[PDB]
């Protein structure tokens, strides 16, 4: 479809989506409160607020023919950071204080998934590859920590079980086996072919990252 799914699922479905989560995901009355389910609106804030201000903003691929090499489209460093890792799981609602969540999951955010955009470029190199292709030398052993987990959340009063994390880590294992490769063919980039493959395919599942 895109565009009027880039912009319109976004701003326009996926707000009424976040129109909001929360007009009620639970706030009592608005949620500070809270830290699940989330954050509310700061990821789905953090979601509209941008594929909105980085939606115009966003639109299609730009910036390597202008000055600087990416961001609008791959904001990334608001659409990865910022949902999508303000939740992954987490990434920033928990950063948590307390020590076992924490850096191991800002082990997975600004280390190996800013390392995963920082990780886009060098437009050569390196820094294209194995960086966030080393992340994903790690989406796997850390992914075997979520994976370990959740068949381990030793740290709760709940099976979560099949009920959030067979959810969440089949959407990672497929909507992130389809969030690494095709932004080879979803610009690895280039400088940018039809362009289709690009961000029309790439933004059926900029979707999963807004939620889902």
């Amino acid at each position: 479809r895109p565009e009027w799914i880039w912009l319109a699922l976004g701003t326009a479905l996926m707000g009424l989506g976040t129109l909001y989560f929360l007009v009620k995901g639970m706030g009592v009355s608005d949620p500070d409160a809270k830290k699940f389910y989330a954050i509310t609106t700061l990821v789905p804030a953090i979601a509209f607020t941008m594929y909105l201000s980085m939606l115009l903003g966003y639109g299609l691929t730009m910036v390597p023919f202008g000055g600087e090499q990416n961001p609008i489209y791959w904001a990334r460093y608001a659409d990865w950071l910022f949902t999508t890792p303000l939740l992954l799981l987490d990434l920033a609602l928990l950063v948590d204080a307390d020590q076992g969540t924490i850096l191991a999951l800002v082990g997975a955010d600004g280390i190996m998934i800013g390392t995963g955009l920082v990780g886009a470029l060098t437009k050569v190199y390196s820094y294209r590859f194995v960086w966030w292709a080393i992340s994903t030398a790690a989406m796997l052993y850390i992914l075997y920590v979520l994976f370990f987990g959740f068949t381990s959340k030793a740290e709760s009063m709940r099976p979560e079980v099949a009920s959030t994390f067979k959810v969440l880590r089949n959407v990672t294992v497929v909507l992130w086996s389809a969030y690494p490769v095709v932004w080879l063919i979803g610009s690895e980039g280039a400088g940018i072919v039809p362009l289709n493959i690009e961000t029309l395919l790439f933004m059926v599942l900029d979707v999963s990252a807004k939620v889902g």
